[PDB]
């Protein structure tokens, strides 16, 4: 036994604080990294319930590995309009994906960001290039 | 006198080549270098007078000088959504437009861009820099 959870229900809270602030239009950034399309899914099934309206814009899925020259996952997430992101990976790839969204200026005002439990680990240690406002369980 | 032109005309020649491949919808990003909003009224004028209901989306005024840590050009430049794109500026800044718009992902397909003469100058010098399919008078 432990004293912590799984994806799905990271997932489910995730939506909750959602709905809490009446977020209702957002995206998903992902990677290749252990639980996507799953965590899609989750979400499919738990969005897709509800009677709401509420809207997916965008699913991204970029291997940290082959990583890039190109900026590609700059050239996916500058694309991404959407005001409310779930963001989902490693704690380090997350740090290269603000940096990206530094960059992108995705992390700036009206647009927010949205985390499952691993990037913010132990929270002991925080590299500030993570966004302020980022919100996470 | 010289075997030359101007700006007006060459604006002109951009409206007509848009016309003839029936390009309607378009926008207009320029820089401070000479003509701006001169240009813009040439083509206030011409596409204003017209009957046809073609869309100007967007006209960005960046200052080349004031150099950019913050890539304000990108900042811009990744908003607009329009087909067609009508660029005026010192041909190295052209160079810099394109490097930016390339990590922007304005250059890529479906998007087409039109220049008057300076850009392209001599054009027996052509940095790659510039995307394929550039057309320009």
């Amino acid at each position: 036994f432990q004293f912590g959870p799984s994806i799905e229900q990271q997932a489910s809270v995730m939506l909750n604080i959602m709905e809490e602030y009446d977020w209702y239009i957002f995206s998903i950034v992902t990677t290749y990294f252990p639980g996507y399309q799953d965590f899609e899914n989750k979400v499919r099934s738990t969005i897709e319930n509800s009677f709401v309206g509420w809207e997916l814009e965008e699913v991204i899925h970029l291997d940290m590995s082959l990583d890039d020259i190109d900026s590609k996952i700059q050239n996916q997430l500058k694309k991404l309009q959407s005001p409310v992101i779930l963001l989902y990976c490693t704690k380090e790839e997350a740090t290269y994906i603000f940096e990206v969204a530094h960059s992108v200026g995705l992390t700036g005002y009206g647009f927010t960001w949205i985390v499952p439990s691993l990037v913010a680990g132990d929270t002991d240690t925080v590299p500030d290039e993570f966004p302020t406002g980022l919100i996470s369980v």
